[PDB]
């Protein structure tokens, strides 16, 4: 599923991503633009050999199994397919616990050379929510 990205404000919201641990909504649309262009089904190798998968771009290395990333866990306990769904719940709840885990939404990569620092609020400009 692509998400319009009003549509993907209003769901992150509906799940509780709004000033959690302190990351306006804004923050986490950004991150999801940057990281999968708004696509659930969005899969990315990384430059270690991990993978990527879903709106938000949890990674194989910590987070989910995909059964192809040498020495990494599965924090999250969930197949990375499972963060393909055109249901957010999976990601944003395995997002809840990396954002969590001491040093916030830097685990984004995108999101600290794209986000970071910028006007973020621009990103749920326009959406009723
Ligand atoms: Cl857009
Ligand atoms: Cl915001
Ligand atoms: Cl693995
Ligand atoms: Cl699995
Ligand atoms: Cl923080």
């Amino acid at each position: 599923k692509v998400f319009g990205r009003c549509e993907l404000a209003a769901a992150m919201k509906r799940h509780g991503l709004d000033n959690y641990r302190g990351y306006s909504l804004g923050n986490w649309v950004c991150a999801a633009k940057f990281e999968s262009n708004f696509n659930t089904q969005a899969t990315n190798r990384e430059t270690d050999g991990s993978t990527s998968y879903g709106i938000l771009q949890i990674n194989s290395r910590w987070w989910c199994n995909d059964g192809r990333t040498p020495g990494s866990r599965n924090l999250c306990n969930i197949p990375c397919s499972a963060l393909l769904s055109s249901d957010i719940t999976a990601s944003v709840n395995c997002a809840k616990k990396i954002v969590s885990d001491g040093n916030g939404m830097n685990a984004w990569v995108a999101w600290r050379n794209r986000c970071k620092g910028t006007d973020v609020q621009a990103w749920i400009r326009g959406c009723r929510l």
